């Protein structure tokens, strides 16, 4: 019986059926807040089938870092490959995705190993990899420290001729305006009462995931007021943090007059000729993506005064915007200059 | 400088402006979480102005149990309130109400208590007073213990001709079908890839909020399976706890055919004419509404077998459900038998 067991919280007066009873309450949170989720997104599974199949072979060796469900694992088996090792942090889900290898007879194919990818070490595998695949994205890229963990196996456990599965990323920000947003994120009165001093507590600071509102983009009414902002690219067999700028300044054409509430930012990560993106053009027909990864917003100060003060944008016109990152690249945060 | 300051837990590259660096931390994500969004439900704010506005007179005195940013009391000082007294439990937010009266030039007329209204006695009052006012309610109706504050407070602290706002609330539930909510809690597989053994995990016992799902039930498809089933009725000022049974049952009769997905919960309270409500059709055109109170969910299991078993409505036909409650009746159930 685990300490954690799903059953232990629940009132006894209500019923909890015998296959979650005693399972831990972090497993059935992951599989339920995430998994099923990123299960369904068809075009993301149908991403990553796609890139597996032009490099697997039956002598191929396959490295995945984060086995979750076990899904991209089995796709690379599935695909023929020589033998195939999946790291994966948590213990329940490493046992879930063994599970599901097992329910698919792969077992003599794919190989589980409960461990962070920065403990898995040369001996650990039956060779170098030819292949190293992952899906660690986050709202924002590199919100699950995708780059860290990959050059981290990149310097240590891969041999020259290894493919690295996605190949390239990039992450992107664009000035937005929305309504919706804006009326769940200001005040400034009810009818003669003043209110405007709760403005001088706006988190114009955080990166907040769209999800986290309980706004999906594709959903309300935005514009976008200027062309997309690249922040940085990189190419997962190559980059490292100081590929990317501690401080980066970008020039932003306003290409639409309105008030920019906030940066909106997504992603879109290739390899060859194919695209996963987090665009909500992109996944207007994808709710699964939309609710697994979706976006992410800052909300704009335009000064640093006692209260915050509306970004205004003005068609032709251009618009100074310092982004500053933390050491590891993850956190980042857009200011008007 | 408070120990929780919000500009500690910033990394050091990126800028805080003066007016957030040495704010609590729990104070701004308050304010950004939830009483922006509040504030924002012109709907709520204009249902207790009207009520309140058939009760206060400048011989009424009038308590809050809850001051939050103040909004509310002060609506009963702006209609001439005898003296106002709010209590808030949090010591930042009874600050920031204290802030918003100075604002309006209202301290004279609203003192805010920093205390639970379990806390409040006669003597911190001039009086018994006249009106007692909450806004207290959950996602779940109860979900914030509203019956049990007023009930401590209608105990103690009032006399007979009391009138408590708002004086009526019910909560209601209906089995819906809904294919976005579907694609995010279950799996069957990929392709030739089995992945039934993720569904042992579905949880089909907890309440969660549409929210926490990223859904906004008015932005995707769903069909109402039944007429909404009453699962239970109270009356602020005569109500207590076992007017709610511990274990109820409902007969409920399909008038559409498809696959029950779950159990969508909504509210709604009134006083007189007047009314609040949580139901998705009455809150197309409040989108602030649907982000602060939105609905709540719980997926259905048929049965207690190995895996979960989907509840399927035949138009026409009789389901029987047992619903269960928690002791303090804010936590339910409901399985079909
Ligand atoms: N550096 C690391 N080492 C091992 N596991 C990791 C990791 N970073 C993240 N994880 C795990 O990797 C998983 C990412 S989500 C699961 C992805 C899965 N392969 C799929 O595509 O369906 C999570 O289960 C998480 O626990
Ligand atoms: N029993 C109790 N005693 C005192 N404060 C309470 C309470 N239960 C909840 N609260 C506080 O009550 C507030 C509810 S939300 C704020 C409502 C505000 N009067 C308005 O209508 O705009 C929160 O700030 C919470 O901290």
């Amino acid at each position: 019986r685990p300490p954690d067991a799903f059953v232990n919280r629940i009132d006894r007066n209500i019923p909890v059926p015998a296959r979650l009873r005693h399972t831990p309450v972090s497993l059935i949170e992951a599989v339920n807040d995430f998994h099923y989720a990123m299960m369904n997104d068809e075009e993301r599974n149908n991403f990553y089938y796609e890139v597996l199949k032009k490099h697997v072979t039956p002598e191929t060796g396959v490295l995945e870092i984060g086995a979750g469900s076990g899904l991209l694992s089995l796709m690379a088996a599935k695909l023929g490959a020589k033998w195939v090792v999946a790291v994966e942090g948590s213990e329940e889900l490493a046992k879930l995705a063994r599970e599901n290898i097992r329910a698919n007879n792969m077992e003599h194919q794919v190989k589980v190993l409960h461990m962070m990818s920065t403990e898995l070490k040369s001996k650990h595998l039956p060779e170098p990899p030819d292949v190293l695949l992952s899906e660690i994205f986050g709202t924002m890229m590199l919100g699950e420290s995708a780059l860290d963990y990959v050059v981290d196996v990149r310097n240590r456990l891969l041999k020259p001729t290894t493919k690295i599965i996605p190949q390239f990323g990039t992450q992107y920000a664009v000035p937005i305006e929305c309504d919706a947003l804006h009326r769940i994120s200001s005040v400034s009165g009810w009818r003669d009462l003043d209110l405007k001093h709760m403005m001088t507590l706006q988190d114009t600071v955080s990166i907040v995931f769209a999800k986290h509102y309980g706004i999906r983009m594709n959903s309300v009414n935005f514009r976008r007021l200027s062309d997309p902002i690249e922040l940085f690219r990189v190419d997962f067999s190559s980059s490292n943090r100081n590929d990317i700028p501690r401080r980066k300044h970008f020039d932003v054409v306003a290409k639409e007059s309105g008030t920019a509430h906030a940066m909106l930012f997504y992603w879109k990560v290739t390899d060859d000729e194919f695209v996963m993106s987090t665009d909500p053009e992109d996944t207007v027909n994808n709710f699964p993506r939309d609710m697994q990864w979706g976006q992410a917003l800052q909300l704009l100060d335009a000064s640093n005064g006692p209260l915050p003060t509306p970004v205004v944008f003005t068609e032709g016109k251009n618009y100074n915007f310092e982004c500053n990152f933390s050491g590891d690249r993850v956190i980042l945060h857009m200011q008007l200059c």
